[PDB]
RNA sequence: GGAUACUGCGGGCCUUGGGACCGGGAGAGGCCGGGGGUACCCCUGGGGUAGGGGUGAAAUCCUAUAAUCCCAGGGGGACCGCC
C-alpha cells in the first residue's frame, strides 16, 4: 500500500539537512547532514554532499517502508537571511532519482511582520 | 503772513487684505481605552542520534546530564512586513 511522508529541507550558506519524517511530522524516520559525509567545513553547503545526505536518507526511508514525499524546504530567516542556499534543488533532484515519489512542494520559511533588530549593527560587517 | 498735494491728528464711509460661520469631503496630525498578527527567546513532554554553529580559512563556543532538527503545549518582552 502507498505510505507517504515528509521531507523537511533546511539550507544555509553553511550546511544543509535532509529530514524525513512521517506526515505528522512527529515520527522521525531518516535525518543526515552535510557534515556526515565530508570532513572539511567548507564543503558541507556543497550541493553534492547535499544529494549524497539525500541519497542515504531516501534509502533508509525506502526500506523502512515510505514510498512517497511531500517536501518542506526552508532557509534560515527570522531574522537571518530568508533566501535558501544552492543545495535544496541538488537535494530534491537526489530524492526523486532515489526512487521515492514526490508531491507537494512548498517553501516553509518564517518572515516576521515585523521583527527583533538583526545583529550586525548600525552600519554592519566590513572586513 | 500765505498754501494744502503728501505724512501726522480728529470724525464718517467701503470691501479687495485679514478674521468668524455653514456645507460635503481628504489625511501615518495628537491623546486615551479595547482587541489582535506573525516572528524571536525560555520552560515542560513525545521522536531521533552524532555532530551543530561560525569563517576568506579557522578556532573559542553548544553538545551523550542527548545538542542541531521535527511535533504538542505553557510563559515573556519589543515591534507592526508586503500593499
Amino acid at each position: 500500500k502507498e505510505k507517504w511522508g515528509v521531507a523537511h529541507i533546511y539550507s544555509s550558506y553553511n550546511n544543509t539537512i535532509i529530514h524525513i519524517t512521517d506526515l505528522t511530522g512527529a515520527e522521525t524516520i531518516s535525518r543526515w547532514s552535510g557534515g556526515m559525509v565530508v570532513k572539511a567545513d567548507r564543503d558541507e553547503p556543497s550541493p553534492y554532499a547535499a544529494m549524497i545526505a539525500a541519497r542515504r536518507a531516501a534509502e533508509e526511508a525506502m526500506e523502512k517502508g515510505i514510498t512517497g514525499v511531500h517536501i518542506k524546504v526552508r532557509a534560515p530567516g527570522g531574522s537571518k537571511s530568508k533566501s535558501p542556499g544552492p543545495g535544496a534543488q541538488a537535494a530534491i533532484r537526489a530524492l526523486s532519482r532515489a526512487g521515492l515519489r514526490i508531491g507537494r512542494v512548498e517553501d516553509v520559511t518564517p518572515i516576521p511582520h515585523d521583527g527583533t533588530r538583526p545583529k550586525g549593527g548600525r552600519r554592519g560587517r566590513r572586513v
